[PDB]
């Protein structure tokens, strides 16, 4: 007993290679790209606009992380 998933307004889907995940904006010389080492998705400099390590992922070194992650990475201590 399972179910599928989809939307009501989506005539395309290929945001997995060189396009933001929270914007789908095709990365370019003006749009920086970064694959979140926490989730594994590519976001734009305007999406995450942050940078830090991911202790939750056994990462002590500072890497690219989405805002959703960064916010939790800073409040991880408290
Ligand atoms: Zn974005
Ligand atoms: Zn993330």
């Amino acid at each position: 007993s399972n179910a599928g998933r989809s939307a009501a307004d989506h005539w395309v889907k290929d945001e997995g290679g060189d396009s933001c995940s929270g914007c789908s904006v095709r990365f370019s010389l003006t749009e920086r790209r970064h694959h979140c080492r926490n989730c594994g998705q590519l976001f734009c400099q305007k999406c995450s606009r942050f940078q830090s390590e991911i202790k939750r992922l056994k990462i002590s070194s500072p890497v690219r992380v989405c805002q959703n992650c960064y916010y939790n990475l800073q409040h991880e201590r408290g």
